[PDB]
This record gives structure tokens, sequence and C-alpha cells, in this order.
């Protein structure tokens, strides 16, 4: 009963463009500069990305069990778009959470929640799930063991029938270091997660101090953006100056599409990236590649109603290889 969708493509020898997908419907006016999202099916996402994540899976705020249902299309037209990606060998995820999402899972959901995502996958076609908690989820009710217990189920599962059921991170960069709450998720899936992308945006003048250069180095100031950049990076490859601990080969850069994707954050000049990537393959730690929200935002329009004629995975397709 296998169609394209039944498969779950294989990223494990690729450098990835990740984008969010907006599953809602644009409300106009939506963006940081008074900017305008798009309304693109998921089918049309631009071909740089090969990764795309589907947002969200969320709660209601009376119930526990979180779910995704698309709208406007129904269940066969939506999996058979899901299909069209990934025969060109582009992943599909679920993202949970997102702001208002209501995820409150409780002691003793982990089995009923592992049951809803591979229902989310029999359904759509879907090929991993990206935790992409608000702040207030992070901690909210057993989140911190439900969430990991339950991946952990429906990963043993596909894993069983031959399938790498791919697990991703997008927390905010603030809360990976020691002893944060988030610290848990990774610790307890450091054998199941395939990247970990950290938001290097919305955090104002939060950042990271570097003896190196005798400076504090914000995520919202753009005279040091390179260094910025540079400097979180191998603060998470070496677990250092604050911060946990992740491989460069599962980290990816969280960068906002256009300024009207995110308040902060947004990197004027492409070529800074490269410069990064260089630096850091030249020491022997290549990264595992971009990630941005938001397809909708890069394929939207400005304030005065100029598209963004998708300038970020234009810009950064041919940086990490998928164009
Ligand atoms: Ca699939
Ligand atoms: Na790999
Ligand atoms: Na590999």
């Amino acid at each position: 009963a296998t169609d394209d969708a039944s498969v779950m493509p294989d990223i494990s020898n690729k450098q990835v463009l990740v984008g969010y997908w907006h599953s809602w419907k644009s409300s106009g006016k939506d963006g940081y500069q008074q900017g305008t999202s798009a309304d693109i099916a998921l089918k049309d996402t631009p071909k740089a990305y090969n990764v795309v994540d589907v947002s969200f899976m969320k709660g209601d705020g009376v119930n526990r069990i979180p779910t995704f249902k698309p709208v406007g299309i129904n269940d066969s037209d939506f999996r058979a778009q899901v299909g069209a990606l990934n025969k060109e060998g582009r992943a599909v995820l679920l993202a949970l959470g997102g702001a208002d999402g209501h995820v409150e899972l409780k002691a003793g959901d982990e089995e009923a929640f592992a049951n809803e995502i591979i229902r989310q996958v029999e359904t759509y076609g879907f090929d991993g799930l990206d935790i992409d908690l608000e702040q207030s989820a992070i901690t909210a009710g057993d989140n911190k063991t439900v969430i990991p217990a339950a991946l952990k189920i429906v990963k043993d599962h596909y894993k069983a029938e031959g399938k790498n059921f791919l697990i991703t991170m997008a927390p905010e960069f603030p809360y990976l270091k020691p002893g944060s709450a988030y610290e848990s998720y990774l610790t307890s899936l450091a054998n199941y997660y395939d990247y970990i992308a950290p938001q290097l945006y919305n955090q104002g003048g939060d950042g990271v101090w570097v003896d190196e250069t005798n400076q504090w180095i914000a995520q919202n100031n753009d005279t040091l953006k390179e260094s910025f950049l540079y400097y979180m990076a191998d603060s998470f490859i070496n677990g250092t100056r604050g911060y946990l601990k992740i491989p460069a080969n599962k980290f990816v850069f969280g960068l906002p599409a256009n300024v009207d994707a995110a308040a902060t954050g947004y990197v004027t000049d492409p070529q800074i990236v490269k410069n990064v990537f260089t630096r850091l393959q030249a020491k022997g730690t290549p990264v595992k590649g971009i990630m941005t929200w938001s397809v909708n935002w890069d394929a939207g329009k400005n304030k005065a109603g100029v598209p963004y004629n998708n300038s970020f995975s234009n810009a950064y397709g041919p940086i990490v290889g998928t164009k």
C-alpha cells in the first residue's frame, strides 16, 4: 500500500537548508516590519529547501495530546504534496509547539502521544518531528520527560521497519546552558536527535562573552554579526563560554528569512555566513546546515508590496549545496 510519501528520506549524507512552512492562512501585515507572508502550497516550497518543517502540531488548552490537521485541503491531497517532496529526496517534518502552542503533556501520555505521532506519519507521510517549544512550554506539565519518551518510542518503531524517523530541535539559544530546563531534552535524546538548530533571532542583546576579543557579542549587534555566528558556533561545538555541547555535524544555524520574519537577527550580507562556514570547515568542524523562519516569509512581501522573491533560499541554498 506504499506511495511516494511512504518513504522517509535520508539526509544523513547532506547538508540541509531547513525551512518552516506555515500551515495556517496568512492574516496580512503579520510581519515585524508590516510585510505580508505568502500563502504558498507545500508542494511549491522552493527546491533549495531539502527539509521542510510543517508548523505546527499543537494543543488546544483543554485536552493533553497535541495534534495537527491541514487547513483547506483533504488528507490524501496533503499527503500527495508530501510525497512529491519525498520523491525528490526532501524531508518533511511536523514541528511541535510554536507561539501559543498550548503544548502541555502529563505523565502517562507518552504512549498516546507516540501513537498520535505515528498516525501523523501514516496519514500524511511525515518523516520526523521538530521540537519547537515556546519558552512557557519547555517545563509545562511533564513535557520535559514525556516528549523525549514518546519520540524514542516513535524512532524505535520506525527503525524496526527499516526507516529513520528524524528528530530535530529548534531551541532559542539562551536556553542551551548547563542546568537549564532545556538541557534535559538534549541529554535524554543524545543518541536520537539528527540535528539541533538554535534560533539566533528574537533574543535582543543576549549573546556570548568572548575572552579572545574581549567583547560581549550580542545577537542584535550587526557590526559584529560575523563574530557572533562564529563564536556562537564555536561555543556550541566545544561546550564553552556558558553553552552546552552540540557536535558541529549536528549543528544548524537558525536565521530569519528577512526583516519581516523576526524582530532581530537578520544577517545583512550572506558572504558573512560563507566566511563562517569556510572557517569552521578549515578547522575540521563543518556544520550540518542552515534553518530559517520561514518559507512563507521567504516568498512573502514587504510593507511596500515588494516581493522577497525567495532571497534567503537563493543566497544560502548554494552555501549548503542544495542549489
Ligand atoms: Ca514520508
Ligand atoms: Na551525517
Ligand atoms: Na553520513
